[PDB]
């Protein structure tokens, strides 16, 4: 007996001896839950690392040309003391009009010399072509002086030539949490 | 067995993937850039073996997995497959046997030759090509390849070299 | 209290009581790694086992017309010995060229009577559209005379009439491993 | 009789082809840096001691030297300030900075050539020279790039 | 105030007498190695740090001096890729490739050339160099051969 082996009356039943047959392992059935927008994942930055965002608007690019624009930091972290500071994993993504012209994709790497050849060595790229318009810089720029980027511009190829404004990018970087965060001012100054 | 209710998480271009090295074994890479290619024409170069290991003490060396990937501009024409095998007698005849080949139709555009070359004299590389085919006509420079392979650690980095001989 | 239940001050809170509600089972979350090419798998060979492996140039093949090939082996194989030989699981892929005309399959049957009823019988077949061009003839072929396969054909159809040569086929073979691997030869003859 | 490296160091080397020089004047070259260092990442490493020395045609004029100093604005003075230099009138072409940099950012010298010398004026390509430098080995060294791009 | 070699290897030294050659201009040669180890069964062995220096004739032109490299496309060249170098001006005229090739083929010398550069044009077997080089010993070394051919 077996499944359902329950019936009525009698019914004998025998089989056969052999070198088994089925398969070494046995079957898990299971079930891809749909998930919808922003459902995703915004991992938590690490230890003692702050995630420092901020986004910067677009620059009329055209046909199949692809701009690039060193970025900058904003006052806060713009102190020497702060300069001179570590980085961690880092990502970019963007937003971005719905009546999109073509497809595109962006990217990051050293102040380069020729701008389109960015694409061709960048660790991760964000693709519009992709469910997800973004690219993980894990560990690519761990470890930098929060400064050092500056010398290191950004790279956005379009299909269709397009407008300026015409489109943002934030850059969720991991860097060590400053310490102005906490403590007030010296009242005695 | 109970059905597992379960979720595949979206990931990121550049994300996870991590590919953790052998040990002992090094891996250091490199690439060469693409000359120009016809429309559906396939070139080939040997190996652009970088001088850092070509002294005979670690160019006697040998492989194991080598990975190989591409970085093509946007602007990319189409689409393109690329592999390597045994200096090809004729060029096509490459992508009819290699064990792996990275395409631009593919999510990841990479290929990876697990062990398929393990124990290979790092110059044993030298006599043989990389063969790379374009949809449409295209410019030289117009792609790079990564030859992203693993091997050792020789006897050098290790020091500098004769003060007083 | 629960998730992140830890506030400031007072604040009670109270629920209600009937016959549950959520689903019985809970969540797993995941996350499919992107494979790149070759990483897949080449299962190892089974017990006492060899796999002898090689390949066959095309033959030109039209319009959507398909040809067979009475495969044959090799010499080292080629031994009455040998040929009175069993067979396991096999499998064929094939190698061809990148610039190719539509798409098209193949499989691996009996000596046919007519060739293009080949695949509206095979075990697998070896498909251009897959992700996978090959096909596995797990236990389909599973014990034969190593030379019983020379009378059984393997059939190609194409979309797009086609050149010879103009594509290799591969057919990775399980079959027990001979003794001529091991020991060198009778010095005396 | 042989020389070794540093814990957790890598000793990373490579030349820098001559350009032809006038006699008596003294050129310099910032440093060409190997682009698999020229990452921010590594490019703010950490260095040890370092030391140069020069292959050169056996065919060649005067004895000359050379050393590597700071963006020094005077050519000819920074033989002056030079920590170690490589002569040719010595048994040994070569200078030693031992400790001398020892620790600095790896890009740092980036923002500091390097100095040559000549007795008679010579030709370009002339004379080649190595820079074997002392740096903390990074990370990538032994693990491959995510095929996920 | 001596010198020794290795573990389990030999020091396989042996000269080649120089073939005449004209003044400035560098010769090269092959590598004649010796026979008893041209056996492609040790031929493929390998090495340790090895040595070159050079008995010459006293009575001898102007200084001059001499390396190896790779099957190098030009001559003069060898000079500025060279580990070491054997100069006359020096008080060592020999050049040490410790480490240089320590672990390679006994075969892959070969293809890899030896220079020499002089001052003045100079007569053949006007100099000889010899070899001392570090390798793995073989095995027969200690046991004669099967009487029966
Ligand atoms: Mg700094
Ligand atoms: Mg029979
Ligand atoms: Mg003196």
């Amino acid at each position: 007996m077996s499944t359902s082996g329950t019936g009525k009356m009698t019914r004998a039943q025998r089989r056969a001896a052999a070198r088994r047959n089925r398969w070494t392992a046995r079957v898990q059935p299971v079930i891809v839950e749909p998930l919808a927008a922003g459902q995703g994942k915004a991992i938590k930055a690490i230890a003692g690392y702050s995630i420092s965002k901020w986004e910067a608007s677009s620059d009329a690019i055209t046909a199949k040309a692809t701009n690039a624009m060193s970025i900058t930091l904003p006052h806060e972290l713009s102190s020497e003391k702060n300069k001179e500071l570590k980085v961690g994993r880092v990502l970019l993504w963007l937003g971005l009009l719905p009546s999109v012209a073509g497809r595109i994709k962006a990217c990051v790497a050293e102040k380069q010399a020729q701008a389109e050849a960015a694409f061709q060595v960048a660790l991760a790229v964000a693709d519009s072509s992709k469910e997800v318009v973004a690219a993980m810089y894990t560990d690519a720029f761990r470890g930098a002086t929060l400064g050092d980027l500056l010398n290191l511009q950004i790279y956005l190829y379009a299909s269709e030539a397009v407008p300026a404004k015409a489109v943002v990018v934030h850059l969720e970087v991991e860097h060590v949490r400053p310490t102005f965060d906490d403590f007030f001012t010296p009242v005695y100054r």
